[PDB]
């Protein structure tokens, strides 16, 4: 059972006050035709509109909320929201645009979803709180048929022109007017008790509901995402590679090695909690210090209260020492740490927006995050850049300017000149330190930590 059964039953109370009469007894298969589409038993890649609650965890980032409000059923103006934001109404003579036509409205709907999914997945997932003109009006402005590449490329076709009668991928669809082999998926399928309003507000005060379809589509993904990736989790799905990512996660390694070594050598505490992954290892093998672990799954509802994570009676004195927490969100950390905090408020190809603040950060997993607290530093500073190293000054084996920097923390730094070497390296660490920054990461430190104490460390 890899596909959703197109013979599998469709629970239709939802649907009855758009659909009166609608019977009690539907499959996908049945509901598929009345929707007005043909599947004419092909066996060509696309067996159902609709997905398993799996496909669409593994397809996480084609996930566009979508709900469908009545303004006034083929005599009344409708109104189109998606979880973009975007709210349009289609005539069938919180951006909200002025009614028109379904031959210019499906227009803007390939042009958004194009947009907002070409750099995330190859497919969009329709999430439905279905109540049922969402269904039909899925009719002008989705095509669908056998699995089809794109024209101008290798990926698989997301969009139809009737113009040219070509088919396009999310990257070579301008002027495209159709939706192609769209999927979806009916939340309200996986037995709620209530309308939509009431589920999400359990769970997330961050979505309002003005009355709009957007608001609508909005929180119908948000909860879709909280019970798939709050209330449930699963690390062992793997997600394909879309940008940066080998680049961050190795850059997120220098980082914290870096970070840790300077703290160790400036400060020389006798004792390092490690707190967070219960497969974390040491990001400074050689050093002296007494390294004790404390395991700690990624949190994805609410961030771990800290008298939790120490109290109720282990080294016991976490108070000696230096605490590393390397994506170990807590809502207060001690004054004797070293931070690494997500924030989730950032702008990328792999954050998604989340659930009550949070978001879900997608990099070879899905881990939703919750929401970043400015408050939770209160103890700390923000970590400074700086590069440091305690490595011979030699060059073996690109080209050179040569480097003035207060921040490079080296011997011939010290000496009062950065060899070629250190020089490389430190635009190398720059590179991965910013690559982290931008990425989403932040940084923070104990208010002792001063970089003028790893001068001393060249004697
Ligand atoms: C790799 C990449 O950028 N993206 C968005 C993809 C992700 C999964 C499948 C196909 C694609 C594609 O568009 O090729
Ligand atoms: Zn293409
Ligand atoms: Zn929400
Ligand atoms: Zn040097």
């Amino acid at each position: 059972p890899t596909h959703l059964s197109v013979d599998t039953k469709f629970k239709t109370e939802g649907l009855c006050v758009d659909i009166p009469g609608i019977p009690k007894d539907m499959t996908y298969r049945r509901l598929i035709s009345m929707m007005g589409f043909k599947m004419n038993y092909q066996v060509n890649g696309y067996p159902n509109m609709f997905i398993t609650r799996e496909e669409a965890i593994r397809h996480v980032r084609a996930w566009i909320g979508f709900d469908v409000e009545g303004c006034h059923g083929t005599n009344l103006p409708l109104q189109l929201g998606f979880s973009t934001g975007v709210n349009l109404v289609a005539v069938p003579t919180p951006l909200m645009y002025k009614g028109l036509p379904w031959n210019v409205v499906r227009i803007k709907i390939v042009q958004m979803l194009s947009d907002t999914l070409k750099n995330l997945s190859d497919r969009v997932v329709f999430v439905l709180w279905a109540h049922g003109f969402e269904l039909t009006s899925m009719k002008y402005f989705v095509k669908i048929g056998p699995e089809r590449t794109c024209c101008l490329c290798d990926r698989r076709a997301t969009c139809f022109s009737t113009a040219s009668d070509t088919y396009a991928c999310w990257h070579h669809s301008i002027g495209f007017d159709y939706v192609y082999n769209p999927f979806m998926i009916d939340v309200q399928q996986w037995g709620f008790t209530g309308n939509l309003q009431s589920n999400h507000d359990l769970y997330c005060q961050v979505h309002g509901n003005a009355h709009v379809a957007s608001c609508d589509a909005i929180m119908t993904r948000c909860l879709a995402v909280h019970e798939c990736f709050v209330k449930r989790v699963d690390w062992t799905i793997e997600y394909p590679i879309i940008g940066d990512e080998l680049k961050i996660n190795a850059a997120c390694r220098k980082v914290q090695h870096m970070v840790v070594k300077a703290a160790l050598l400036a400060d020389k505490f006798p004792v390092l909690h490690d707190i967070g992954n219960p497969k974390a290892i040491k990001c400074v093998p050689q050093a002296d210090v007494e390294w004790k672990f404390y395991d700690a799954q990624p949190c994805s509802d609410k961030a771990y209260k800290i008298e939790e994570l120490f109290y109720s009676y282990h080294s016991d004195k976490f108070t000696d020492g230096v605490c590393l927490f390397w994506n170990c969100n807590v809502d207060r950390y001690p004054a004797n740490s070293i931070v690494c905090r997500f924030d989730t408020r950032v702008l990328s190809n792999l954050n998604l927006p989340g659930c009550d603040g949070g978001s879900l950060y997608v990099n070879k997993h899905a881990f939703h995050t919750p929401a970043f607290d400015k408050s939770a530093f209160v103890n700390l500073k923000q970590l400074p850049f700086f590069y440091y190293s305690d490595s011979p000054c030699e060059s073996h084996g690109i080209d050179y300017v040569p480097l003035k920097s207060a921040t490079c923390i080296t011997r011939c730094n010290l000496g009062g000149a950065v060899c070629r070497h250190h020089a490389n390296e430190y635009r190398l660490y720059l590179d991965a330190y910013n690559m982290m920054i931008s990425a989403g990461f932040s940084l923070w430190v104990y208010k002792q930590f001063d970089t003028y104490n790893l001068w001393n460390t060249f004697t």
